[PDB]
């Protein structure tokens, strides 16, 4: 009975058969569930269910009966099935099939509904006797994202099937059995089934908004009744209403959806209830008032992640993690509590800190470092104070002089190399002479004969008294040509000054063989260099235990840490942490490690891979119950416990050397539990044999002394290859990121590798690896775990590893830090402090729940409207707990909620009277008749949406008008999910920077030019508009491919994850595709694309004009604008439109305008980037579209474009604007009229701000402008517009009209070609005498009038009606056609 508004969304691809959709939804990523169900339907088991409901009903019984899903997983299945999450995954198959299979399968297909593909040969029969073809094109055997494999087999077999028919069942069984035997590996690909209809897909998981477009009025339903200054209490009174209500969750939803309507209805019946002002004790401690914050098991979620799809993927990932933990008898509550524990988060913060290594001589008994200083005893520094306050009282960029030991620098030098020697002589000594407060040491490098000798020479001379003498040899040797070999001619003169007085020393060129000098000194030195990996092609310098490689201005690097260390000391001093009797260098050495490994301590701190240990022993039980295992000792302590697994190629010296070290390390550490996985490069000989050789010798392996005993044990014994072991072996490596013949080391789930050389990982390297790993991951788990009293659950080394490994996985970055939010992956428990009695309500059983949600919603917020709606539906799921906190603000200067909101989502599928799946829609009932409303779509980030069906003006909705024009109080509108985004964040390799101005091309096997875009400066951002299918990204041929080669598109993650050296993208989800591509510069390039070392016309048109209209009137005016151009030019014109702001009525009309006026048209759009600052106000969005995305909105093939406003009319042949010289400027604009005499008052660009800023430059008009696009992109103007906009936009009152104001603010930075004013006329600011020579007319809003735009047009232009009549009769001609 009530006046209603209904909005629905449909996808750009037809609905896949329900059967296949349930198969896919059901088996998310578990293959066993997939083929176990594929058997069931090939029985013909699912043939007897006639309707979708019955079919759905059948799946529930099956899954429950076969043990596939438990209540928790079943509930999750229903929600994912409502969401229709599997539909794009199925469409990926079809698009792949349509575009790569059919054109590479030459011949005549009839009866070949299904067909296996074997060795590039097609077989239409199960009996496999005859083969139709040699399939053309690239290999289809490439394993791609949507593939499934069943079994391991030398041969690879693919079946392209239409499951729907019964013709499928025998083909399946042929290859299912063939795989069950082990002849070949089986996989299913889909074929679009013609039994099913080509009806489009009805989607859900989006939001609809009805925005009040008139907010200006402030002091069943007709119009909202407003309110005076009492705004301040809205949030507060709104929060109370709910608390009081009795069924609070429902209230919030009912209140929050129709909130603008209930504003005046608040403040009634002794409303405030001031008990809830008690809990600002909880605002005093943690979050600011009116802020929306969501947590999922401690994880703080960003707004983008708060949609149904984003949330389904998070549960899926989270449950996998927790379930792993709760097989050790922990409740979901206990598991989460452990993950977010204080001791755990402390460790992440702990090793976010920079790493230092112990540079001391202590281990090598003080005989390796030859210091050029001592600050406590050098009689250079005698003058200086040895006081702590000297440090603390130092400001500036310098360094305080002090007689104390505080800063140290040890530099390893090769005495053969001139450049290396030069460092000590010039570099190091100057610093000494200069009285720098840094102690300087150096240790010689011994990698060649001559080097060994020269270390001996210098070292020995020093050891047993010589100082200045050794220095002297070095200096003389360096200056005296270039000595990279000992020179006696030079050496002998140095000795001539007989300063060798302090206690007897040997003399001559006998390069000493003294067991003390040659052996101890040189071997001790080598032990220091090896220990800290301080040698090689690139040696390593240690400043305060901080490794700085000896490359390009390392002293610049040193100075940076020198200042950073000094500031670190000062802070401790002002807090009185420091005292006078202290060794200051040991403030840094507190956490320093004795040994240094680049694998354990990579310089890229993020580089970390951890595997779920429970998973490893669950998936590969067949493998891991038959690997040689050294159990960790019976009588060792929990603190000692650790689990180690070594993966190695025992058919290589490095592979077996690595294992010998691991075995050696095990003898020493009784607590470790060792596993050996033999991973061979060549699988001609079964891997099971060598594993079987060792497990027999398992008792006897740890009981030995020599390497050959291990070598010999590998050779001896006769064994039967367990091919079942071999299968689980190759599955393990595939699941883990591991190649064949590659060496890896796994301690408590953490993987290091591949190990290229076994000298990289020695016995001493395992010891530090355990020491470091122990610290971070094991000790924080142990403490935290014990604090909760769950320390009964640890029963051994393998038992422990399950927990430590899981908690390490919980804190993994992906989504990468610095992209969506800078904040680290730390699970807070910080809201547990909050009192809950009067602001919170919970839904779900906390005792059973695996998912714990903590929502902090401000009822007065518009963001809250969506949050409540989504959370209600996720709250309905079994095994989920939710707790809500309401936190309003007292700061309400403007109206809080200015829209109505509906979320299209269900927790389980709904069925028809005919049993078909119910489509979902947003229905607003009892809409006020007199309020002007705007329809908006609040769609997931990867989606691009436009109106398809609507007869109404969605930008100007009023029920009274529709009733008085259409006769109906009921409105229906249908949208189309036209595109889904492929978006990514680029980087250059190895010196990672965003490659800006790089051009990209998206392609498919059908067409090599799907789309094109250019790389942005901000996060190396780029995007493509696409739908489900298999694509490829090639750098655009030209300057881009000249400078770069892209190794990869980051489809696996930030990585590099091995196996991702690919350029293939596929989208099979409603979340699109997120990519992290990598591009490495070609041989010796410091080049830039942006600077140099009839095409567009042919492709498009002579003239390219683009525009936007946001209403039926403005669209009607746009029709006139296009016509005026056409009458005024006999040239070829192409029109470009901003697709999403236009009505379907307009959209359905243009082909008819194009036939009549003879122009070409193209619809364009771009999705507003996530990083780029949003516009809550639609009019402002539109303005942003005209200026911010000029370089990326139009295809690269377009040389230039012209913007003409909708209300405009043109009397000129528009080419002239193209031919207009821009004198090296990217875009051209027309200025504001000065000609009108008496208008001055309203000319605001002659005021202080605009006249001070625009020193001499004009105040330009955004109604008309030219963009020399080739130059625009070449100058990279867009990036500058975007970052200045983002920076300026922080202030809300910054840009009144951004479109005009941005080019004006940027005309100093970016040239603006100024146009002849013959190019623009407006009555408001130009005289009537001016219009004779006027080229085009804008209808600028007169502010001294209220005469409407329709009136100005008829009065101002007499030919306006002539244009309108033409359109009017044509519209009727079409309607009567
Ligand atoms: C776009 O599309 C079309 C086709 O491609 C075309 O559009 C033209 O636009 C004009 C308006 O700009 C149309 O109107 C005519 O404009 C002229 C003014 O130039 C008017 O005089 C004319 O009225 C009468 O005369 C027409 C023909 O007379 C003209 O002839 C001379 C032009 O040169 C050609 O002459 C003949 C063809 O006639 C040919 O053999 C030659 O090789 C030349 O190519 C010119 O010297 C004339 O001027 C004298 O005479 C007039 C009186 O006629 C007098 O007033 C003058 O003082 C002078 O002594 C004269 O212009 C005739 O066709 C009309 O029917 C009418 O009787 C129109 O109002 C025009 O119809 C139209 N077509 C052409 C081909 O011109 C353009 O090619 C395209 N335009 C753009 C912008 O892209
Ligand atoms: C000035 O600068 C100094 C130097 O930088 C700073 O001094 C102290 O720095 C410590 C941090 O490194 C803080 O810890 C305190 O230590 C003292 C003494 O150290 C004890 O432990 C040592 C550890 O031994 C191991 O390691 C060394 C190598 O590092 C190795 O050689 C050993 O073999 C061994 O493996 C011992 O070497 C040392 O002999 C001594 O035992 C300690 O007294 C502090 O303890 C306080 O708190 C505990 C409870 O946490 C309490 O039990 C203590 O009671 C004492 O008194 C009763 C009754 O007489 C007696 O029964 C006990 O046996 C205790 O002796 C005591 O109240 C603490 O652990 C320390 O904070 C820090 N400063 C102070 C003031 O303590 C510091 O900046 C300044 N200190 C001074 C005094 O100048
Ligand atoms: C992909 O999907 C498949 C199928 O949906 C999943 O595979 C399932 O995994 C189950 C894992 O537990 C497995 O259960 C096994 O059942 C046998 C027979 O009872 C047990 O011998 C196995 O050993 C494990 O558990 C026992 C003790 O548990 C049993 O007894 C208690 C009562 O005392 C019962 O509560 C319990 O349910 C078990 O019956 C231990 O002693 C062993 O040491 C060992 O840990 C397994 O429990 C299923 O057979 C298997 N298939 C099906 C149809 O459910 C697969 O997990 C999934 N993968 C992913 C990634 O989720
Ligand atoms: C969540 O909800 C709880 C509900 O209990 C709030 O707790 C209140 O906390 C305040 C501040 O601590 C309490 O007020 C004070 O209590 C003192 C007694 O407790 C102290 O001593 C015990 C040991 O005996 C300690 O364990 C404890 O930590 C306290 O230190 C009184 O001595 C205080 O009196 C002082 O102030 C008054 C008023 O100015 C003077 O007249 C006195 O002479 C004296 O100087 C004081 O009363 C309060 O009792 C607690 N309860 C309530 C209902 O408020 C949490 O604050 C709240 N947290 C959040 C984040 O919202
Ligand atoms: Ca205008
Ligand atoms: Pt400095
Ligand atoms: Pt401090
Ligand atoms: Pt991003």
């Amino acid at each position: 009975a009530s006046p209603s508004i209904n909005v629905a969304l449909k996808a750009a691809f037809p609905s896949p058969p329900y059967l296949v959709e349930l198969l896919e939804t059901a088996a998310s990523d578990n293959t066993t569930i997939y083929y176990s169900l594929l058997d069931r339907i090939a029985k013909g088991h699912f043939a007897e269910a006639t309707t979708d409901k019955a079919l759905y009903e059948k799946f529930l019984e099956v899954l429950r009966d076969d043990g596939h899903m438990d209540p928790e997983a079943l509930s999750a299945f229903k929600l994912a099935l409502s969401l229709r999450t599997a539909t794009p995954r199925v469409e990926a198959h079809y698009q792949y099939y349509t575009a790569t299979v059919e054109p590479s399968l030459s011949g005549t297909q009839e009866g070949c509904d299904q067909w296996f593909l074997i060795d590039g040969e097609q077989y239409c029969s199960p009996t496999l006797d005859t083969s139709h073809g040699k399939v053309k094109g690239e290999d289809q055997l490439r394993t791609l994202p949507f593939d499934r494999k069943f079994g391991v087999g030398s041969r690879d077999v693919i079946l392209y099937a239409d499951i729907t028919s019964k013709s499928f069942a025998p083909f399946h069984e042929v290859a299912m059995d063939l795989a069950k035997k082990g002849k070949a590996s089986y996989r299913v690909r889909y074929r679009r089934s013609p039994s099913h209809s080509r009806e489009s897909l009805s989607v859900n998981g989006y939001g609809v908004e009805l925005v009040l477009k008139r907010t200006d009025y402030i002091v069943i339903a007709d119009i909202k009744p407003l309110e005076k200054s009492e705004l301040a209490a809205l949030g507060m009174k709104a929060a109370s209403f709910v608390m009081q209500s009795e069924k609070p969750f429902e209230a919030l939803l009912k209140l929050t959806q129709d909130f603008p309507k209930y504003s005046n209805s608040l403040g009634s019946q002794n409303v405030s209830a001031e008990f809830e002002a008690e809990h600002r004790g909880n605002r005093e401690v943690f979050l600011p008032e009116g802020s929306n914050v969501l947590w999922l098991n401690g994880l703080h979620l960003i707004d983008r992640q708060i949609q149904p799809f984003g949330l389904v993927d998070l549960l899926t990932r989270e449950r996998k993690l927790i379930k792993s933990v709760l097989d050790l008898g922990l409740t979901g509550q206990q598991a989460v509590d452990l993950l977010g524990h204080a001791e755990v988060a402390h460790a992440k913060s702990g090793d976010d800190e920079p790493r230092r290594f112990d540079w001391r001589d202590d281990i090598e008994e003080g005989q390796v470092i030859i210091w050029l200083n001592n600050l406590e005893k050098d009689k250079r520094y005698k003058s200086f104070s040895p006081s702590i306050w000297v440090l603390i009282h130092h400001f500036g960029h310098g360094l305080p002089q002090i007689r104390r030991d505080v800063f140290n620098l040890v530099v390893p030098v090769d005495l053969t190399k001139a450049d290396d020697v030069k460092i000590v002589v010039e570099g190091l000594l100057s610093f000494v002479k200069r009285l720098i407060p840094v102690r300087f040491g150096f240790v010689p490098l011994t990698p060649t004969g001559q080097a060994i000798d020269q270390a001996k020479v210098v070292y020995y001379l020093l050891e047993n008294y010589g100082l200045a003498a050794a220095t002297a040899y070095l200096e003389k040797s360096y200056e005296e040509q270039s000595t990279g070999q000992p020179n006696e001619r030079i050496f002998n003169e140095v000795i001539k000054d007989k300063s060798l007085r302090p206690d007897g020393v040997e003399l001559s060129f006998k390069d000493i063989f003294i067991s003390e000098k040659h052996e101890k000194q040189i071997h001790l030195s080598k032990h220091w260099v090896e220990r800290l990996r301080a040698g090689g092609d690139v040696p390593t310098v240690f400043f305060d235990g901080f490794p700085i490689p000896r490359e390009d201005n390392w002293l610049r690097v040193m100075n940076h840490r020198l200042m950073q260390d000094l500031q670190a000391l000062q802070q401790a001093g002002y807090f009185g942490m420091l005292n006078e009797s202290m060794w200051l260098p040991g403030f840094f050495l507190e956490k320093a490690l004795s040994r240094r490994n680049t694998l354990i301590f990579p310089e890229d701190k993020n580089e970390l891979t951890v595997l779920n240990v429970n998973k490893i022993y669950i998936e590969n039980h067949d493998l891991m119950s038959k690997v040689p295992v050294i159990e960790a000792s019976k009588e060792s302590t929990r603190d000692d416990w650790a689990a180690l697994t070594v993966v190695a190629d025992l058919d290589d010296i490095e592979g077996q050397e690595l294992v010998y070290y691991a075995l050696r390390f095990r003898k020493s550490n009784d607590g470790v539990r060792l596993d050996i996985v033999h991973n061979p490069k060549d699988t001609s000989r079964s891997p099971s044999v060598l594993a079987q050789r060792l497990k027999s010798r398992e008792d006897k392996l740890l009981d030995f002394t020599r390497f050959l005993d291990l070598e010999t044990a590998l050779e001896t014994g006769e064994f039967e290859p367990d091919v079942a072991y071999d299968a689980s072996l190759a599955n393990f490596l595939a699941s883990s990121n591991m190649k064949a013949g590659d060496n890896f080391v796994i301690l408590n789930g953490r993987v290091l590798g591949p190990i290229t050389s076994a000298d990289d990982f020695k016995k001493e390297d395992f010891e530090v690896f355990l020491q470091a790993e122990r610290r971070t991951r094991i000790l924080p788990v142990y403490k935290a775990l014990e604090d909760l009293g769950l320390d009964d659950k640890v029963s051994g080394p393998l038992s422990a590893a399950k927990l430590t490994s899981v908690t390490a996985l919980s804190t993994i970055s992906d989504l990468p830090q610095g992209i969506f939010d800078n904040a680290p992956t730390v699970r807070t428990t910080l809201f547990k402090q909050w009192n809950s009695t009067y602001t919170s309500f919970e839904v779900g059983d906390a005792s059973t729940a695996t998912i714990f949600f903590v929502a902090v919603i401000n009822p007065a917020s518009e963001i809250g409207q969506r949050w409540v709606a989504v959370l209600k539906v996720l709250s309905e799921l079994e095994g989920v707990h939710l707790r809500v906190f309401l936190n309003p603000t007292v700061m309400i200067e403007e109206l809080p909620v200015k829209r109505f909101y509906r979320y299209v989502l269900s927790s389980s599928p709904s069925f028809d009277e005919s049993g078909k799946v119910k489509a979902l829609s947003a229905r607003f009932t009892g809409v006020p008749r007199e309020t002007l409303l705007v329809v908006g779509m609040d769609v997931p980030p990867a989606w691009l949406v436009t109106s398809k069906v609507a007869v109404d003006d969605l930008d100007n909705l009023r029920i009274k008008d529709i009733k008085a024009k259409r006769g109906t109080e009921h409105v229906e509108a249908i949208y189309e999910l036209e595109h889904i985004l492929i978006e990514g964040h680029s980087r250059e390799i190895p010196g990672a920077h965003a490659p800006r101005g790089v051009q990209l091309v998206l392609e498919t096997e059908n067409n090599p030019h799907f789309a094109d875009t250019i790389i942005m400066a901000n996060l190396g951002y780029f995007q493509f508009k696409a739908n489900p299918g298999v694509y490829n990204i090639r750098l655009k041929e030209g300057r881009s491919s000249e400078i770069f080669t892209l190794e990869s598109v980051g489809a696996k993650g930030w990585g590099p994850i091995p196996g991702d050296d690919n350029t293939e993208v596929v989208l099979m989800d409603f979340q699109g595709t997120t990519l992290y591509p990598r591009l490495r510069r070609k041989p010796g390039m410091e080049e830039e694309d942006v600077l140099e070392p009839s095409v567009s016309k042919t492709e498009h048109a002579e003239i390219n004009i683009f525009s936007v209209a946001s209403g039926h009137l403005y669209e009607r005016m746009l029709n006139i604008m296009m016509a005026s151009v056409m009458h005024h030019t006999n040239h070829t014109v192409k029109f470009w439109f901003i697709e999403q702001f236009l009505s379907p009525s307009f959209k359905d009309f243009i082909p008819h305008m194009a036939a009549e006026y003879g122009f070409k048209y193209e619809m364009v759009t771009y999705k507003w980037p996530h990083w780029l600052r949003q516009q809550k106000e639609k009019q402002r969005e539109i303005w942003g579209y005209k200026i911010l995305f000029l370089d990326v909105l139009f295809p690269l093939s377009l040389d230039k474009v012209i913007f003409v406003d909708a209300d405009q009319i043109v009397r000129t042949d528009m080419y002239d604007l193209v031919e207009h010289p821009l004198d090296g400027a990217p875009y051209g604009f027309a200025p504001m009229c000065d000609s009108r005499v008496e208008m001055e008052g309203y000319r605001f660009w002659k005021t202080g701000y605009w006249a001070n800023y625009l020193k001499g430059k004009p105040y330009h008009i955004s109604a008309l402008y030219v963009v020399d696009l080739q130059r625009f992109r070449e100058l990279a103007a867009g990036d500058r517009l975007r970052q200045q906009y983002h920076a300026l936009s922080a202030d809300p009152n910054s840009l009144a009209n951004l479109d005009q104001d941005l080019p004006n603010h940027m005309q100093f930075t970016i040239p603006i070609a100024t146009l002849p004013q013959e190019w623009l006329w407006c009555e408001t600011w130009c005289s009537d005498e001016t219009l004779k020579d006027a080229r085009t007319i804008d209808l600028c809003n007169n502010p001294m009038t209220k005469e409407p735009k329709l009136d100005r047009a008829r009065r101002q232009v007499p030919e306006w009606t002539k244009y309108d009549e033409e359109i009017a009769e044509l519209a009727r001609r079409v309607r009567e056609e």
